[PDB]
Parts: C-alpha cells; structure tokens; sequence
C-alpha cells in the first residue's frame, strides 16, 4: 500500500501546518506504508514543510525522487533526481501570453506578481510567498471571477491545460497528478507494495488523482465526486477518519 | 502667455515622439513663450524625455520647478525644488489595502506587478516600465471590468480619490490637474506673463487642466467639451495648428 496525498485541505490544516496530521502520519509511518505529497505546491514548499521525497509537485508537472532511488530515472537535480512531466514554467508563461492577447484583457499570474502582492493574496508571510513563486511548471493565475470562462477559453485555444487547486485556477502543459502517481507507481522499487494505491485530496486538481489510484477518499467539503469515499470531517480530521477506519482495517 | 500642456496624443505623437510638434515648440521658445508639460506620467518618464522643469507629474500629483527657481516653494531634492499637492504613493499604497478589506477582493495595481508585467500591460519595454513605477502620488490600477463598482466606492469609503486614464482607472488623493496649473501660476516669477494661460490637451481628463487656464484647446479625437476649442487634426498636427492659429497672432 502506497498513500498518495494532496497538502492544502487535506494533510495540512487552513494555517498550512501538519500539526493535526501527525498521529495519523505516525500511525502510518509506524506500520511502514510510504506516504506520497501531491500537491499544488511547489519544491521550495515542500522542502520548507520538512517532507521528503518521493513527492510530486505544481499538480503533477515534477515527480521528485531521491537521489538513490533503486529505479534509475529522471536526471539529477542535485540531492534529488527528477522526473520532469511537463513544460516548463517558461514556456507556459511565455503561451499565456498569447492567450492574453487572444482574450483581450490582463491575465495575471504569481509571475506577473511580487512577493508581497502574492503574500497579500494568499495569506502567506513573504518567505513562504516567495516559495509559492518559485515554479518550475505550473503558473497560479489570479482571475477575475467574470472573466473564467473566456479565459479558461483562450487557455485552450493557445494549448494550456488549466485546472483548480482549491482556491485558485492554474495554467500548465502536461500537469497532471494521475499521470505522475502512475508514473511514480511504475518506478516503485518494490512492485507488491505499489499494487494497491490510496488517495486523499479535497480539489479539482485532484480527480485526475482519485482515477489513479485503487482507493480514493474525498476530505474537501460539500459532496463527493461521483463514487469517491468521503469523510465526515475535512482537512486533517478527515485524513485522520480514513487512516483509522479505511487503511488499517486494510493493512490486516 | 504660458502654454500647459498634456504630453501623450497632444505634445507626442503615436510613436511616443514629436514630428509636427517640434517646429511648434521651437517657435514658441523663439518668442520666448514658457511651455509647461503637465502629465499623468512620474518624473522619471518626463525626465527619459529629455523635459526639463518646471513640469508637473503624476495627473497633477506634484509640481518640479528647477531649483533655483526665483520663486521660493517646494523642498529642495537635488536640480529640482518639488510641491507635493498629493498624498505620497506610500499612503496612497496603505489606503488600497484599506479598500481591499471593505471590497472584499483583491485590488492590484502598479505597486503589486514586476515591472516585466507593466511593460506586457502597456506595450512599454521593461526600461520604460521601470519609469512607469517609479510613482511618488497616483497608482494605477488593474480593475476587474465587473468589479470596478464595488473597487470604486471601496476606494471612495478609505478617502481615496479615482480617475480613469483611458486604459486603466488611477487612484490619488489630491492629484487635480487643475489645481496644479493654479498653483503654478501663482508661484510664476513674473505675474503679467501668467496671466494668460493656454491649456492643450487630448482627453476628456483633460478638463480640469482646461477649467484652470484661459484660453483650452482639445487636439483629441471626436468633439472637444463644451467653452473648448477643437483643431481640425489630432495630436501634434493639432497642436502646431493651435500655436499658428491661437497663439502666434497673439505674440506679434
Ligand atoms: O491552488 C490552490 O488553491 C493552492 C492549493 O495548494 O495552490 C496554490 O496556492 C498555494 C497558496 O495558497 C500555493 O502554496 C501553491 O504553490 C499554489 O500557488
Ligand atoms: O497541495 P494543493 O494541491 O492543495
Ligand atoms: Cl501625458
Ligand atoms: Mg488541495
Ligand atoms: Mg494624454
């Protein structure tokens, strides 16, 4: 068994802390099943929260392992070696610029922002906002509400992919978390214990999540997506519930 | 006689240039007629255009006299003595963030964007945009069209004052055109020479400057406000017009 697990809303609380996950990370840890972070977040973030790889980032656009992992992939990154899923940052920025043209209005993402504007958004002190700007694939966009849909169209017509990580809409190429768990599952040094995969995540970044794994929980709020598990708590609580009363009834 | 007036669509060209103005300005310099640029652009743009004082920026934001200047006003900041008539940008900065909170969503302006993303906005190279951020009074503001309304009561409600520059809207407090032609006129050394004032301007925003002085020209496009004299041609065809018809009979 493998745990696959978004961050924001689901491991991390609305303060962004793993304080209420721990038990139940423990609890996992101790019966030794890997817990993998797929999330929206990039490296820098994750790396600040003190997790350590295998984790998968910006929505699947990086899959990064450790730089001894048994499976020989991707290319070292230092400390790390790398499976680069999707296009750069650079070139998803450089393709919203034309789909901006195409629009006829501004869009504006964290690369068009400063670190304090990005802080002032997302609630984030000006180091963790820095962090959130250091992307290597995927951009966070800041939208007017009205404009979505002509936006998300223009998205497509240049080429981009968009999708939604919980509070924000994002703009990539070839970012997708269940691309990158089925890959990281392919490259799971132990083929039995990469057999059966959970997920846990709570956006619409995460149904492409939900489709690659054997078990899917939902600890977002309002309804689950179509024949996903729920809980009856979000956020950690919710992960803690699925822990307790989905995997280790499981793991017996 | 002193000739105020707004630089782009009036003094400058589409290029950003002169062309039919330059022989307009010789002239006037000839005839010994001061000709006053008054601006929404900041000092460092004025100052990449070669202008020298006095001139005055930022939609009326702040007045630049040279500093030797034979009439005492301003506080000295290196060849310049500069009245401050607006609140600083930095206030200006702090109330945005007041307005924020009252709307209830996010308003980005200059302050918030890398100067890559100003240039990308406005069609401006980096370096120009640069300049464009070097704001001492106005911010501009990127506005989401549907939520202009709440932004602008918003905006209303801190003390705040609003404007629309023709792309983007503008926030200030005590930044008026007008009042800035008024307070020039009364700090110019030699009173007779003030007491004519001509006004040239390319846009409905240039009414306060016109209210201010005693003889306004619109060199804009479509029909000039009402008590304001139109040229045949726009721009710096209209503004050569104006000092041949307007103008240079008066001096002989
Ligand atoms: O899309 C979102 O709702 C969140 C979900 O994690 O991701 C963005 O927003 C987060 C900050 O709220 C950043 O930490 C991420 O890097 C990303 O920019
Ligand atoms: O970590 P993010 O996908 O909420
Ligand atoms: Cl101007
Ligand atoms: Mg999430
Ligand atoms: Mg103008």
């Amino acid at each position: 068994m493998i745990v696959f697990t978004d961050l924001d809303g689901t491991l991390l609380d609305e303060r962004g802390e793993l304080g209420p996950a721990r038990e139940a990370l423990e609890r996992l840890r101790a019966l030794g099943v890997p817990v993998v972070p797929v999330t929206a977040k990039t490296r820098k973030e994750v790396e600040a929260l003190g997790l350590e790889p295998p984790f998968i980032v910006e929505n699947g656009g990086g899959l990064y392992l450790p730089r001894d992992w048994p499976v020989r992939a991707g290319r070292p990154k230092g400390g790390y070696r790398v499976v680069s899923l999707a296009w750069p940052y650079r070139k998803v920025r450089a393709r919203l610029r034309e789909a901006e043209a195409l629009a006829g209005r501004p869009i504006l993402g964290y690369g068009d922002l400063t670190a304090e504007a990005v802080a002032r958004l997302t609630g984030l002190s000006r180091e963790a906002a820095r962090r959130a700007k250091a992307r290597e694939y995927d951009e966070t966009l800041v939208l007017c509400p009205e404009e979505v849909e002509a936006v998300l169209e223009a998205l497509e017509a240049v080429g981009l992919e968009w999708t939604h990580g919980g509070r924000f809409y994002h703009a990539a190429k070839g970012a997708d978390k269940g691309r990158a768990v089925a890959r990281l599952r392919a490259l799971w040094p132990d083929p039995e214990e990469a057999r059966f995969a959970v997920g846990l995540g709570d956006s619409l970044n995460d149904l492409p999540l939900f489709r690659a794994v054997d078990l899917a929980v939902y600890v977002g709020r309002g309804d689950p997506p179509e024949g996903v598990l729920a809980t009856p708590a979000p956020g950690p609580e919710g992960f803690r519930y699925a822990v307790e009363r989905y995997l280790l009834p499981r793991l017996s």
